[PDB]
């Protein structure tokens, strides 16, 4: 194998088609390419690890989480590329772009999903495309990493509600109060529980990182294209800045206010 | 109408990923190394359009250009902290089925060094049963580098520059030239009569700096992984000393 | 001068001003995080204003570099939350009785740079009204036309017709909307080869926002992680309180521009 | 404005508690130049981070050697966050100029770093004891007697090594109970033991974890010193002839060799 054929680069390395004629069509394509490649390696990783949670090995989770966290550290810190991306350069380009959307983003959504951020309405953009559907409505039904942490929460002795240990796997996650009893008996006493209080500490990270990296998102586009005022609460900075709301791991943050 | 994944060509670059063996870790290393070679796309892409900056005297937007290549240099050296997660065990398990296969064998990288002034016509060997980066390369190698157009740019503007380092064989590392810090050392000296050719002078020296930052990483990510002349970290270890623009590094000394 | 390396640097003073009150280990932590990032803020400070004074004696091109510096200044204040991230909700419970009413609130150079960067506010200075020397510098601070302020003067210099009474009127206002001069960046924004100082400028103050933003949010972020939605030991909402802070506009006209560009 | 407490006439405020006065009134520029403020707080806080990791560095070996590797992992992890700092931090210092520091070079004198003694405390915490380093700290007793002690205190790493061998692990003697004074240097028989714990590393996953956890923590070392190298030799270059030299030499620095010898032997 030559290093070219091993990494695939004949494709890698001829997927950027510049519909403008314009300089800066390069980074818009290629700040996209290089974050979905990651999240493809995050979605690896997350899977693996949520099939140790599943099976008691948290020792090697533990391990799979630090790596996704140094992942999502490049992911927020490439925004820095993004953003000498001046509006005058973007509208250049924008005449040529049409109606595509992050929105259409199949790994990301399942990123979304794995992280309890369930939405069914989220399968629309993908139904064009069998196989985007297959993968994004699977990770739909499957219980998220989340979930498997209550689950094995419960299969540690915390006395957690069976709703929320079993249930429609399709629903967002929402706030429980035997879960933050659980998450609260594990912080207030991290000797007896280690393992999980170190776990609750993993997710808190991956959240906070999350939501920098849909901060700096929004925080980007709004210094390309601006604030498109009045034009929806689908789409745009308005989508966005809600987005920003969006809360991942309900009760190991409420537990903060309740310690 | 055209699609996210239509545009961004998903089809292509989301299954191009074909690990060798039933490694969890293999994964790792290839999206690494493709995120890399992605970034150092757009990175030739830029150096290219700030060395035509250069060529023309318009520095203004060169400089733009060259701070864009400054924030992809950061991701790339922070990239190896990534990389850093993968253990000799989990390495050693996808070894055995990797093949002689070597970053020797980048030709992005290599066209880098180039547009740097780092000529070697050796290296044009491990591109040549490949026709299309074989051209990439071997045009790289007898294009001025960027460096050598600054200096052109510094004869333009009146210093006195060697003829021999105006016009040159281009295949030919870059060497120290008295007459070239010479210029460099009057621009230093008197920034505000010189504010264009300072800040370019500096922005070399950053790019130097990160490509050494970058350099040290990937020998030191390389040796915690696999362990320590002809090839090996060793052949890493000796880049470490590569000098891209010798005369804005001793010009420090001679101020 | 055979003065040492701690005698030159201060470290007599800056290595014996940690004093933690509670007996948690992970109250050094809290305090060097503060410590640290107040002195880049000093840096900052110091910067900010000579980048300021370049602005308004129109030598630009030694203002963006300084700028370039606070650039890389806030990188770091921005990552520094990283090292909090690693204090958990009990731990800062630990050492939380021992603390009393201080809080970032009554950071006094924090004030300056918001001053410096036109969101001035003269309720803030209050929580320095028992330091006459702290006063003095806010109430200054206060009283100084903005490094926004600056560029906007800097512009009418330059041709642009900006409405007189935002090139003068009272500095200890904060900033507001003003149509004349987004149409000012407009054309500098549809003709930057025409006008390349003004566009690398304004681009400069949307950085420093961006950073700005990012570090307010990361500091939000951070404290609900840390104390979630109890109120702050300065007083304040505490959360509630930073996140509506986080919806102040430093730069309005650069930001609105993308809009009707 | 919102609830918060505006009057600190009597109560114990901000800076009060994180001695401000002290922090903020320490930065004195000798030349008139503008960039000599940088010169000062790019130390200042490189000298504070090091306050608080050697707070941690001394916790974390606690906690080896009272085996509680758990909180000593939490220990390290936060060590390595301010290791980014420290690593990040020449981004700042590297937009000096030569021109820059060569204006304020003439009012600076004889100020190594050599006479950081925080810096040779952690230095000595890793394994890198060298006692002709105390000689820089001889003028300042307290400073002198930090570092003399941290000299003779066995390293995070011996106390690993002793850990090792608590837990079963055929170790030299002579290297659980050695000359703490003394360079670390390579024994075989702690790489046979590392190698034991990376061939095996879910018969042994406190030890993997914490074998990575050194490589992290030397690795990010390295970089420092590079870092270090790198952004002095492009402000003052390289004089072939202490110096830049000197500090080239201390990228040969190795503190856990069998850490990275074994990954040849594995
Ligand atoms: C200047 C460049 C960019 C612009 C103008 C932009 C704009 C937008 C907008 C307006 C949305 C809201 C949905 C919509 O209205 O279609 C969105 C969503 C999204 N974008 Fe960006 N974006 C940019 C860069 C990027 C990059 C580099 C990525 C990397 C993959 C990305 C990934 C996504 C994802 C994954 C979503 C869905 C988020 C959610 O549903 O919460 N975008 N983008
Ligand atoms: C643990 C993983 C890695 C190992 C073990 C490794 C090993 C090596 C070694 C030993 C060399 C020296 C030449 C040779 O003998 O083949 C080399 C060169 C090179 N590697 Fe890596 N490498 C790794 C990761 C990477 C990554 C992620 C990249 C990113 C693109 C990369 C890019 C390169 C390049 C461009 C060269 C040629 C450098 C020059 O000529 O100065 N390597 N690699
Ligand atoms: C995890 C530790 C921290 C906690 C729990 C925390 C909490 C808070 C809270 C609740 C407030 C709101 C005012 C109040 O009610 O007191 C505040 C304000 C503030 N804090 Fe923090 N903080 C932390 C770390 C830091 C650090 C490291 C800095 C660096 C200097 C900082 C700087 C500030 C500033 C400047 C304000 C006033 C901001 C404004 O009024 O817009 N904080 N902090
Ligand atoms: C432009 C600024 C700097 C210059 C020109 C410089 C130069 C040097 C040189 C030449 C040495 C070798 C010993 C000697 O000959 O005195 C040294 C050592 C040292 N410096 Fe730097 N330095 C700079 C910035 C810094 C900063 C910001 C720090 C942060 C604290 C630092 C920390 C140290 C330490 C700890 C040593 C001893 C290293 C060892 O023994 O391995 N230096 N410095």
């Amino acid at each position: 194998m030559s290093y070219g054929d091993y990494l695939g680069l004949d494709q890698i390395l001829s997927a950027q088609h510049p519909l403008s004629p314009d300089h800066n069509e390069m980074l818009f394509i290629v700040q996209h390419q290089t974050t979905e490649l990651w999240m493809k390696l995050m979605l690896h990783e997350l899977r693996a690890a949520r099939d140790g949670v599943k099976s008691d090995q948290l020792q090697p989770a533990f391990k799979m989480l630090a790596r996704v966290s140094r992942i999502m550290d490049q992911l927020v810190q490439a925004w820095n590329v993004l953003a000498t991306m001046t509006p005058p350069e973007y509208s250049a380009m924008r005449p040529y772009l049409g109606a595509s959307s992050g929105f259409q983003s199949y790994q990301y959504r399942e990123i979304e999903f794995i992280l309890g951020n369930k939405n069914a309405a989220m399968l629309r953009p993908h139904a064009h495309r069998p196989e985007h559907l297959e993968l994004v409505e699977t990770a739909l039904h499957t219980p998220s990493m989340y979930d498997e942490a209550i689950r094995l929460m419960a299969r540690r002795g915390f006395q957690i509600d069976p709703e929320v240990v079993e249930r429609d796997w399709t629903q967002p996650t929402q706030y429980n109060a035997s879960v933050e009893a659980a998450w609260l008996e594990v912080y207030r006493n991290p000797s007896a529980h280690w393992e999980l209080y170190e776990l609750g500490e993993k997710f808190v990270d991956l959240e906070d990182a999350f939501r920098q990296w849909r901060f700096r998102h929004v925080t980007t586009v709004e210094r390309v294209i601006g604030f498109k005022r009045g034009t929806g609460g689908t789409e745009g900075v308005s989508y966005l800045r809600r987005m920003l709301d969006v809360v991942l791991f309900p009760e190991l943050w409420k537990l903060r206010t309740d310690l």
